[PDB]
C-alpha cells in the first residue's frame, strides 16, 4: 500500500499538430459510422477539464507524490460538473451510438451526468454508492461516502435488513466487482470498436480489457496526451485534449452534446433516439 507499484508517472505530453488531429479525429467518425458494437473505456483524463486531477499525468496524485508535491483540486467531488466528453457519451449512448461505458473513475460523474448505470461499469467503484453487505443493495448518494476500502460508512440498509452499508472504493489489494468486470469484459470482447479516453492503461486488469476488441479483428483507438502501455496495439492513437477530440468527433456525427440538468441517476437506458443518416464511405 506503502510500496505499491504506481507505474509510469509523468511521461511527457504529446501533441498531434491541428492538420493530423483533424484528419485523425475524421478516421475516429469514419471507424464510428463502420462499427456495430462500440465501447468506451474512460479514465482520470476525462475529469481534468473538471478541477479533478488525473493519477500519472504532469501534475498527477502520484506524479505529485513522487516528486514531493501534493495535487491541486480545483473542485470538490460534490460540486464537479460533468465535462463535454461525459456529455457527448450520455448523447452517444442515447442515439445508439455506444453500447456499453467501462471507467476506471470513482469521481460518480458518469452516474452524475444521466448515464445509464445498466450500461455502465465502475471498475475501481464510485464515491457517492454504498453497498449493504447482507443485500448488497446499492444507495447513489448527493454527497462523497465519506470511507474508502470498503469500511462501513456508519449508516444501515432501509431495504424493507439494517445491513451494514459500506463504500465501494477498492483499495490496491481489492479485486474488482465481479459483475462490472463481467459486463466490461463481455461488452469488450463482442466489440468490434474500442475507444479508450485519458486511461494510460496501466492497472490490470481494467486496462487490458480494451486489447479483447482486438480478438477476431476488432479496432482500438486510444486518445490520450500521454503514452499508454498499449500505443502498439492500437489501429489509431490521438494525442490531443479528449474534449477537443470529441467535441469534433460529434460534429461530423452530427450530434448536439446535451445540457446537464445538475446530478440525476439513470438505472435503465431508456429507447433509442432517432440519429443522422450515415455517410457514404467507401
Ligand atoms: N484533458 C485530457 N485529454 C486527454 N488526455 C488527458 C487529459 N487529461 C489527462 N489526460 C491523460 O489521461 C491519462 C490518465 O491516466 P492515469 O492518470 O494513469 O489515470 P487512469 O484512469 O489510467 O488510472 C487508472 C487507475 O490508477 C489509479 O491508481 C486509480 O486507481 C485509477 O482508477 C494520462 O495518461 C494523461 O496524459
Ligand atoms: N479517476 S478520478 O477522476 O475518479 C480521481 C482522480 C484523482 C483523485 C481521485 S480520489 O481523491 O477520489 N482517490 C485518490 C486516492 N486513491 C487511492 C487508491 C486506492 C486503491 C486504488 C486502486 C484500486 C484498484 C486498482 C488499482 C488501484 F490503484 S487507488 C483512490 C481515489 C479520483
Ligand atoms: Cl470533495
Ligand atoms: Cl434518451
Ligand atoms: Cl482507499
Ligand atoms: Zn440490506
Amino acid at each position: 500500500p506503502f510500496t505499491a507499484d504506481k507505474g509510469k508517472c509523468g511521461l511527457p505530453e504529446i501533441f498531434d499538430p491541428p492538420e493530423e488531429l483533424e484528419r485523425k479525429v475524421w478516421e475516429l467518425a469514419r471507424l464510428v459510422w463502420q462499427s456495430s458494437s462500440v465501447v468506451f473505456h474512460t479514465g482520470a483524463g476525462i475529469s481534468t477539464a473538471s478541477g479533478i486531477p488525473d493519477f500519472r499525468g504532469p501534475h498527477g496524485v502520484w506524479t505529485m507524490e513522487e516528486r514531493g508535491l501534493a495535487p491541486k483540486f480545483d473542485t470538490t467531488f460534490e460540486s464537479a460538473r460533468p465535462t463535454q466528453t461525459h456529455m457527448a457519451l450520455v448523447q452517444l449512448e442515447r442515439v445508439g451510438l455506444l453500447r456499453f461505458l467501462v471507467s476506471q473513475n470513482v469521481d460518480g460523474l458518469h452516474v452524475r451526468s444521466g448515464f445509464p448505470r445498466d450500461k455502465l461499469a465502475e471498475l475501481h467503484g464510485n464515491m457517492f454508492v454504498e453497498e449493504c453487505a447482507k443485500c448488497k443493495t446499492q444507495y447513489v448518494r448527493d454527497t462523497v461516502v465519506g470511507t474508502m476500502g470498503l469500511k462501513a460508512t456508519g449508516r444501515l440498509c432501509t431495504v424493507a435488513c439494517r445491513g451494514e452499508l459500506r463504500d465501494t472504493i477498492l483499495d490496491w489489494e481489492d479485486s474488482l466487482p465481479d459483475r462490472d468486470l463481467a459486463l466490461a469484459d463481455e461488452a469488450s470482447r463482442n466489440a468490434d470498436l474500442s475507444i479508450t479516453l485519458g486511461t494510460s492503461l496501466q492497472i490490470r486488469p481494467s486496462g487490458n480489457l480494451p486489447l479483447a476488441t482486438k480478438r477476431r479483428g476488432g479496432r482500438l483507438v486510444i486518445v490520450n496526451l500521454q503514452p499508454t502501455k498499449h500505443d502498439r496495439h492500437a489501429d489509431l492513437r490521438i494525442h490531443g485534449y479528449v474534449d477537443e477530440v470529441m467535441t469534433r468527433l460529434m460534429k461530423h456525427l452530427g450530434l448536439e452534446i446535451p445540457a446537464w440538468d445538475g446530478p440525476r441517476v439513470l438505472e435503465r437506458a431508456l429507447p433509442p433516439l432517432p440519429r443522422p443518416p450515415t455517410p457514404k464511405l467507401e
